[PDB]
């Protein structure tokens, strides 16, 4: 069999049936005779291709396969890979290389020093030394992406390799099963459980890896047994806990001093599935106040190594969450009281306050809706106003790289056809991956995009305010008609200048049978 | 003085007065108190930022300064850097890094292993070890970008460095002058000149570095003295010779066998300012046929090293071109006869043949117009139908990375306010950097964008045809309304469905006082 | 023809006839059927292999070819490559890789991510994508190493490639000639010459690249014409000027303040072939005092970029030195007076003062002797006491990496059979590459090794003294019998405990017909 046939069989046998890409000439030999049981999802720019694959992978909880064009295609996708790295997204990125006969002369489209291009944003990067090695290299890519800590991998393949004969021994790769579903040994696990049972005032902090492992329900049980408040680690890329559960305490502020102050009084703080800690603003102070012991369970050695305080256990989040939830004793402490409902902000008949938008979305959206957030100055309000009861209900660019939510919303909707996806995106952020709209229109993926139009890079004007920075250029983005942009890409567009219109537009959008974009005029 | 003040003085003293960027929080400390004698050009996505800076640098023939946001901003610009590498574009790319106090914990927005991110697409990449080193590092960046062979450089700067005190000895950096304007020593130059004077049937092949050095006029003189035909090296990123000059022979096909066949009979082939050779399609054969001696003058050691045949001289193109043009004897051979005018293709009243579009542009555009090409399946026709008499009249993505022409056209227009820029872009290519349109509208840069709409990735369907590849998915891009996209970004839009409309639209576009986009329905 | 035959023909045609190496299994396929016109020089450890090749290349002024074993062999040679990088040594380092069929499974002896191993100490690093590409890759290696700025390159080759068929078009590589013998254009050169003719008190500073280019004589003429004092740039790896010439001023101290103080009063300082400046100790102060203008001529863009002051011209040192020496006017100023003879230090009948050793060597050694220095605490005395009239008379580890002089002395002696090589090495430094002695014995290369035995890492005890550092462990190296070590490797050994014995031992050593090691007891 050819390398082409062998490789598609490998993919199919490993559960991959979809290719997200933007084609090029070095990739034609791979894409020809495309298998009938496969599905190709085209996007117009590489950041969009990867963003869609990313949302698809995160929501489906399985690896996504991507095919890009040489160095330029790969380069266009590197901002998206920064987010994928931080979110532990299992992405298999393949790029076509020039024919081996012309790599040396560096003919046009040659990806020079290929493996180094995507570094340091990949777990593994490689270009095979011969055509017969391709299936084996593809196998390595699949497993490296899937093993904890999951992350993106890169494989460059010269286009002339596809038609060559594959090693007949490649059949051994087809059904390989690799597992990293491990947990702390019995003896040490018993010690940890005892420390938890003995704590007088424990607190639990959860990160994105909990939602990735679908360990949400196990963490709820753990929180209920320990009768402990639960916080979501700062700069949260996903939501790991039902936001209206009595133990829920909200999103932690992303500052050193703010967090230690928040945890003061808690003798034992158990952090699960999050780095310690994804701070953002520089808020100097103590990492932890005296009297607090921190224990971290992470699926990533890099996270365990860099934590500036506490103990750590490197293991599978799902396996650990399940073990802990079943072994801890039920505390006789009283279960925490639920946080009160957020207040209603005064809303006149003019432009909409973000709070109003979120309250309305919470009112009108189905209970199993999935939200994506790329409205940077309104994140805190969004977290307090949306009741997200189920796992996989929230996504936000893990590395803070804009251009994620719009395409990712399409990938998530593709992965969860029965849950309405609603992406809330700022007018500034909307531009980074605007062409992704075309993919939703073409495949009729019913994502709803809500553009928060305030005409400025709000979050930046805010930091520009703290630093007390003046005369900073480039903070405003006036003159963009989002309805026209949506029309350009074949997506139905609506406008909301006030509350009445907002409610009407949402009613229509929710009843639509295709993707819809709503431009909202915000304060 | 602070690092901030010292750095802006360094830039100003080295001739930089414009910053192309997309702001972020790590960059606010650098951008605050923005100098009044500077100019900030905002673009909505990083590929667009770099593309604009690239066009500006290439057209002005001086380095362009760029400021991006951390890893995500840098990553979004890597496809654009692939083109910049191939075009020897002097680009100074700076990105903001997290505060030194939080780099270790990898707070959000930390650019991890920063210097490795842009590799291998940069000449030099670096992150200073202390704040006082910043001005010196900036100096290194400026010079590394400007010395032959020119190319992009990268500098990552922690945001807390800007307000620190600079080394008082930094003043020594302000007026440093670095030169690489060198040419072959007298003795060896005399030998080369003798070889040229002795040739019986010489041919000259010119590359992009000739136009970059503005050595066009010197090459015309050289060609006239030697009475030799002149070809433009394959995959041409720029036009180095007047296309209607009697010696002009056109664009060389990008294949090994095709080129050796084309050069057969020429005893001495002098290649100036081009790699040997930027092949594209695999057209196996002899690199050179017996009887042909090839001599290459390149400004790049990497080019000299990888040439599979001939001798090479590594030197400044301008200095070499000038020396050769003045030292060679006037041959008694007859000057080559000009190529005949291309034929008029039959055009009915329906959709436009690309040939018709180019003939019409040639008819109506000013004689000093500048063209950008990102209509991949029509490159050969474009080269035969446009009379480009002046230097800096043509640009095409040097690494074949789409998303270059649209933003680059804006940068070129900014650099040459008195020459009408006309970008000819395919409907597929238009999407990669569509948001750049906003920048033209906002600063009122009068670029004319001609979108060749044929609804498909034409060049790919063509390769898919040669390889005799079937069942290749993702080759069509239907359902895009370019007039709506232009409206979305504030740019006047026109449509041309036939010749009559094409002529009318061009008349209007040429008389416009701002940017204009014309969607052309092509066959 | 096979890749094996084609490659040896390429090497032979490019002037390479010697292979320096330490064999391994991945290299057997390359070494088999070793050409009869070639010469293989075996060394017992890789640092020794590279050190010998380095000395050979530096002294012969042509590239040296090296063959090492996979990652371990390459790794053992990386300290030696650090020196080669700093000395601009043209070294072609090749390493054998596992068979392509087993690279993927990482069988024993696989060099993983090969090209990244030697970085950042190489100009170019690469592993071919196919066997037919090997000759072309070898060609690139040869030229990259030879073009200015010269430096080490690395090529990894899977062992199964050698027996495959080579591309018949590879014959084009055989006689390629690449030149970088360039100099500043006429107009700018005239400006520089005028600045030199107009200077009232010029000073000249020379670096290692002057000796590498054999531009010594041209610099003497330049100094005599300008009637200017000449200094050797700090941390000198080579000697670029006759040390007893009336203009000679000695080795510059390696400190910022010390150098500016030394140059004070000189209006124009011309630096040729040296970085600006290879400082060592931290001696904070002004880089240059007011009134001094510095102009640097360097063959390295990296040097021009990082200079913290002055203008720079990037060009070939030989071409530039020759041009300047012939164009400057003869100044009417009086020629500088020669420095007085160094004083005789008092020497009793006990252990030898380093000054005594150097005076005696100067007295007894032939006038065309070549010295290598790796006696770190005695460098200043050595420079003042040895009259070195000819080019290529001195070598010192360019990156300060010990283990250079002993093997390099063998390589230099091999390159210059008619000039007596005398390596002066400290007892600490002698151990790093002690096994190199075997190579001298086996091929009967008559190098004389003088071991300065003082039982301690003297230079370190000295820095430990300045820093006023106390309780520093590991500074003494007692209990080493160098005569026994020499005997172990087959080299004649002598001992000198006092002056009488020193003179006697030197008389014998100079008359020897093979390598000799003299252990000298120093204070
Ligand atoms: C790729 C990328 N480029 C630039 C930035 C810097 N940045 C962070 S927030 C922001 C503002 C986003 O504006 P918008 O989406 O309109 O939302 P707002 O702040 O107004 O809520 C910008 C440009 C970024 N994080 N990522
Ligand atoms: C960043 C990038 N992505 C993908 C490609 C692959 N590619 C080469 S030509 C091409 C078609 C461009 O289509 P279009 O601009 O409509 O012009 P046409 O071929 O129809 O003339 C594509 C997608 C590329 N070279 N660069
Ligand atoms: C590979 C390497 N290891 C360690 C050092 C650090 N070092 C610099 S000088 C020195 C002392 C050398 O001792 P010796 O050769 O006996 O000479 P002395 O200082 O006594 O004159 C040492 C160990 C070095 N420069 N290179
Ligand atoms: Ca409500
Ligand atoms: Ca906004
Ligand atoms: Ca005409
Ligand atoms: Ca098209
Ligand atoms: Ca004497
Ligand atoms: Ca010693
Ligand atoms: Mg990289």
């Amino acid at each position: 069999a050819s390398v082409h046939g062998t490789t598609y069989e490998l993919l199919r046998r490993q559960g991959i049936d979809t290719v997200f890409g933007n084609p090029g000439s070095n990739e034609l030999p791979f894409l020809k005779d495309f298998p009938e049981d496969f599905r190709y999802i085209l996007a117009l720019q590489e950041a969009c291709v990867v963003g869609i694959a990313d949302g698809y992978a995160q929501a489906s909880r399985k690896p996504a396969f991507i095919n890009l064009h040489s160095a330029a295609g790969t380069g266009n996708a590197m901002g998206a890979l920064s987010n994928a790295w931080n979110s532990h997204s299992p992405l298999i990125v393949t790029a076509g290389q020039q024919t081996r006969a012309m790599i040396g002369v560096e003919a046009l489209l040659t990806n020079v020093d290929a493996a180094n291009l995507p570094r340091p944003l990949v777990k593994w990067s490689y270009e095979p030394a011969s055509a017969a090695e391709v299936p084996h290299a593809m196998s390595r890519a699949i497993h490296m992406a899937s093993m904890a800590p999951q992350g993106p991998v890169y494989l460059s393949v010269p286009y002339d390799d596809w038609d060559k004969d594959a090693d007949p021994q490649s059949h051994h790769l087809f059904d390989r099963h690799v597992s990293s579903s491990v947990r702390l040994n019995d003896q040490d696990l018993d010690i940890l459980v005892k420390a938890l049972n003995s704590a007088s005032n424990p607190a639990i902090v959860l990160g994105p890896d909990v939602d990735a492992a679908n360990a949400n329900a196990d963490c709820v049980m753990l929180a209920e047994r320990l009768k402990a408040p639960v916080w979501v680690a700062p700069s949260a890329p996903r939501c790991p806990f039902p936001t209206r559960h009595p133990c829920f305490r909200g999103l932690m502020p992303a500052g050193i001093a703010a967090i230690s102050q928040l945890l003061e009084g808690h003798d034992v703080v158990l952090v699960i599935g999050a780095p310690v800690f994804r701070y953002h603003q520089y808020d100097p102070g103590q990492y932890l106040k005296p009297g607090t012991r921190l224990i971290s369970v992470t699926c990533d050695p890099l996270e365990a190594a860099r934590a500036p305080m506490g103990d750590a256990i490197v293991a599978d989040i799902g396996a650990m969450a399940s073990a802990l939830a079943n072994l801890v004793e039920e505390s006789s402490r009283q279960l925490p009281t639920a946080a009160p409902e957020p207040a209603k902000v005064d809303q006149d008949a003019g432009r909409l306050h973000p709070e109003t938008v979120f309250d309305t979305l919470n009112d009108m959206a189905p209970e199993n809706a999935i939200y994506l957030n790329e409205s940077t100055s309104t994140t805190a309000q969004m977290w307090q106003r949306l009741n997200m009861r189920n796992p996989g209900s929230y996504y936000f660019c893990a590395a803070g790289g804009l251009g994620f939510a719009l395409p990712a919303a399409i990938g998530v909707q593709l992965a969860e056809p029965e849950r309405q996806v609603i992406a809330v995106i700022g007018d500034g952020s909307a531009n980074y991956s605007i062409s992704a709209l075309w993919t939703a229109a073409q495949y009729n993926i019913p994502t709803i995009f809500v553009i928060m139009n305030n005409g400025t890079y709000g979050a930046l004007r805010w930091f520009a305010g703290v630093l007390e920075a003046e005369n900073v250029p480039g903070l405003d983005v006036p003159g963009i008609d989002f309805r026209a942009l949506a029309k350009g890409y074949g997506v139905q567009a609506l406008k909301a200048d006030n509350l009445e219109q907002l409610k009407g537009s949402l009613q229509e959008a929710l009843s639509a049978k295709g993707p819809v974009l709503i431009e909202v005029s915000t304060v």
